[PDB]
């Protein structure tokens, strides 16, 4: 296990002004790319059980006519303060219980009412400034919204200026509340409630010109064994593939079901894209058969030399048919994809052609790969290097761009044989390198971060 050190603490917090750059960086290029991910899998005896349950640590990338500089600090949540403090794990994480729920926001970040926000799947996010890194407290919605579980993935409809989210209420009467967010504000609009017996964890959601899109993967918890049963989060979801997945579509301006459709059973974390064609609408969803993977990003299964355990996904394009019918589908690439992303401000909700995520088909090694995915003419464009494993590939589109993929893909790539992590950037077209940026020390494998103008 090569990668080993990817899944391993990172204690050091500093602020470079200047990275060592190889290339040339396009001066236009000036913003900010925050990553977010766990950088701290123990806390003293206790060691935290899987990837998602890691204290989370921004690193920020801010440019300037070529130049890069670097800062990461660990997010000061309630749950990072007391484990710092008490040296004892003090909140509930994803699949670690102590001997209420986490503010451990690890999994992505935005800004929501103008404020920088790290988020996690739990209801309130932490509020950061993008200047020192420090972290601001709880970010409160100012609304009478409820929700124990929500996603770290909202879209943002870029016409109506509006972030769109969902948040679950877990009760004995448990409800899906679809929202939406007007900027320069923190009040939330429901736009309507789904009410569900057993909800099914839903990392993501897709989003149309009309309609938001909740598929309802058959990995469900019984809200009372949430409450009682003295298990951590993930272990109380049970995979029942009988029930098969439940598309929920809803008109996400005046909250109207436009109807329910059921396809065979799967498991997915990340919505790719969807859009409408004539009286159809197609979701391109990262698929698994099943939900193993959720077990097998365990950390003692990530860290072993069994690699070949870790189920690889697909490209699967949902096609929902509003007139009538079983929602059928149709694989756009062999190629195994995680973390995957787009040109978001252009093409979300739109038909598009390019996809870009990590490749865990394992022809070499695992997630040794960035893949770029012509949806058109198939085929694939691939980026690799001798032991070195890339995170997500963040897509900025170019000034004044004509083409979907006319801008840059920046990735945060571990050097397991450097034992220190590299900044990647390259053209989004060609999808070859133009520079890179060295980091002093190796930056865990995180989740996901987003570029800020
Ligand atoms: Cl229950
Ligand atoms: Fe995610
Ligand atoms: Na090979």
């Amino acid at each position: 296990n090569k990668f080993q050190l990817g899944f391993s603490t990172l204690s050091e917090e500093l602020d470079l002004e200047s990275l060592q750059v190889k290339g040339t960086i396009p001066k236009w290029l000036s913003g900010t790319l925050i990553r977010n991910g766990p950088a701290k899998f123990e806390v003293g005896k206790e060691k935290f059980q899987h990837w998602f349950d890691g204290l989370a640590m921004l690193h920020k990338f801010s440019f300037k006519e070529g130049k890069v500089s670097y800062a990461n600090k660990f997010l000061e949540s309630k749950a990072y303060q007391s484990a710092r403090d008490t040296d004892k794990i003090s909140y509930r994480e994803f699949a670690t219980d102590p001997c209420k729920f986490t503010d451990n926001a690890n999994v992505n970040v935005t800004k929501i009412a103008e404020r920088f926000v790290a988020m996690t799947e739990t209801p309130l996010p932490v509020e950061f400034d993008i200047n020192t890194l420090k972290t601001v407290g709880v970010f409160a919605y100012d609304d009478k919204i409820e929700s124990g579980l929500t996603t770290a993935h909202p879209h943002y409809d870029f016409v109506k200026n509006e972030l769109v989210n969902y948040a679950t209420k877990i009760s004995r009467s448990s409800n899906y509340n679809v929202y939406k967010i007007a900027d320069k504000t923190n009040h939330r609009n429901l736009i309507g409630s789904i009410p569900v017996e057993e909800p099914a964890y839903m990392h993501s959601f897709a989003m149309t010109e009309n309609y938001v899109v909740l598929v309802e993967y058959p990995f469900v918890v019984k809200p009372l064994d949430l409450l009682l049963s003295g298990k951590p989060f993930i272990e109380n979801f049970s995979w029942k593939p009988e029930n098969g997945t439940r598309f929920i579509i809803v008109n996400r301006q005046n909250g109207n079901l436009v109807g329910t459709y059921k396809s065979d059973a799967f498991f997915a974390f990340h919505h790719v894209n969807a859009f409408e064609k004539q009286e159809e609408i197609f979701v391109d969803i990262i698929a698994y058969q099943d939900s193993s993977i959720v077990n097998a990003l365990y950390l003692d299964i990530l860290r072993g030399q069994k690699t070949d355990t870790i189920p690889t996904s697909h490209i699967r394009r949902y096609r929902i048919p509003l007139s009538g019918g079983q929602v059928e589908y149709e694989m756009l690439s062999s190629e195994a994809v995680e973390l995957p992303r787009i040109n978001y401000k252009q093409y979300n909700t739109k038909d598009y052609r390019f996809v870009y995520g990590i490749s865990t088909y394992s022809a070499s090694d695992f997630a040794n790969q960035l893949v770029k995915i012509d949806i058109l003419r198939k085929s694939s464009k691939i980026w690799s290097e001798k032991d070195c494993y890339p995170g997500e590939p963040v897509f900025v589109g170019a000034p004044d761009a004509t083409k979907e993929d006319e801008g840059l893909i920046l990735s945060a790539v571990l050097d397991a044989t450097n034992a220190k992590s590299f900044l990647l950037i390259l053209d989004a077209t060609t999808f070859e390198e133009v520079a890179r940026a060295e980091v002093p020390h190796h930056i865990p494998f995180g989740f996901h971060g987003n570029y800020f103008e």
